[PDB]
């Protein structure tokens, strides 16, 4: 079934443990340090002049697969707005996401705005508010302020009958001027993403399969509507 929302609005919700942390930043990689027990990732994504998504996700290893399992609830959207009206271009611009430590919760947080191109040449803003907390009790790495720089390309599989999104993404960490979970990310790691969604009461689900190569910061995934 056709997703009730544009695929680009789900990219940030659909595993920053696969970002490339260069060796000189190895003491600042919270996402890998939480593994294998993992972390909870919570967001509110507020679309300017429109509704909002609230998301809660569990990111962790299950056997040798890195899994990202999400519940998403969207409310107060306009049925003829850019999101429920499917008015967004099928692409996804570069971001620099500033990560800061959340010492009281033993985690990290981030606030950033995604710019979605609209088909008429305007832009739809999506304000992200993000909080990440480790699931385990063992120690994690609390980072200095830094950022993640992203690049994403979206494509279609001509032989896929279901509504879908093919995604390729490169992410590298930068910007510090001042557990053995990281060892699980050597080489290529298979990834499963599962999302259960409800936007304005329109129910849908997404499954993604692929792999991540954290040494180079590369994600390759195909997502299908399984509604």
């Amino acid at each position: 079934g056709k997703l009730p929302v544009p695929w680009p609005t789900l990219v940030t919700t659909l595993v920053q443990c696969f970002s490339r942390y260069p060796d000189h930043m190895k003491r600042h990689d919270f996402f890998k340090s939480a593994m294998p027990e993992g972390y909870v990732q919570e967001r509110t994504i507020s679309f300017k002049d429109d509704g909002k998504y609230k998301t809660r996700a569990v990111v962790k290893f299950e056997g040798d697969t890195l899994v990202n399992r999400i519940e998403l609830k969207g409310t107060d959207f306009k049925e003829d707005g850019n999101i429920l009206g499917h008015k967004l271009e099928y692409n996804f611009n570069s971001d620099n996401v500033y990560i800061t430590a959340d010492k009281q919760k033993n985690g990290i947080k981030a606030n950033f705005t995604v710019r979605h191109n609209v088909e008429d040449g305007s832009v739809q803003l999506a304000d992200h508010y993000q909080q990440n907390t480790p699931i385990g009790d063992g120690p994690v790495l609390l980072p200095d302020n830094h950022y993640l720089s992203t690049q994403t390309v979206l494509s279609k599989d001509p032989n896929e009958k279901r509504d879908h999104m093919v995604l390729l993404e490169f992410v590298t960490a930068a910007g510090i001027t001042h557990s053995q979970g990281e060892e699980l990310f050597t080489g290529v790691v298979p990834i499963l993403v599962e999302l259960d969604g409800d936007v304005n009461g329109h129910k849908f689900s997404v499954r993604g399969e692929g792999e991540g190569d954290a040494t180079i910061g590369k994600l390759t995934l195909k997502f299908i509507s399984t509604t």
